[PDB]
């Protein structure tokens, strides 16, 4: 829901990374809507996975990042984790703010 994406596109996408280390970014964000969602919705689904509030996604969300699609969803491997936060965090602090977010899905 959060970000309007339909489980259709969210149960495609899922089996399309159910394998351990075929988690991609861009891919998942292609395939369950949200690279083509408003810049509203792009903030919809970020503070989400923010399931803690901080204003930011720690890496400890991040590897929980699918669960939030769907419950029993896998986890990240710890290289999957290590490449979306190398392509997401540009001031090196650890952990993506929404405008790094945003930044990551484009639009
Ligand atoms: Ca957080
Ligand atoms: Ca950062
Ligand atoms: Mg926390």
């Amino acid at each position: 829901s959060f970000a309007g994406l339909k489980d259709a596109d969210v149960a495609a996408a899922l089996a399309a990374c159910s394998a351990a280390d075929s988690f991609k970014h861009k891919e998942f964000f292609a395939k369950v809507g949200l690279a083509s969602k408003s810049l509203d919705d792009v903030k919809k689904a970020f503070y989400v996975i923010d399931q803690d509030k901080s204003g930011f996604i720690e890496e400890d969300e991040l590897k929980l990042f699918l669960q939030n699609f769907s419950p029993s969803a896998r986890a990240l491997t710890d290289a999957e984790t290590k490449a979306f936060l190398a392509d997401g965090d540009k001031d090196g602090d650890g952990m993506i703010g929404v405008d790094e977010f945003a930044a990551m899905i484009k639009a």
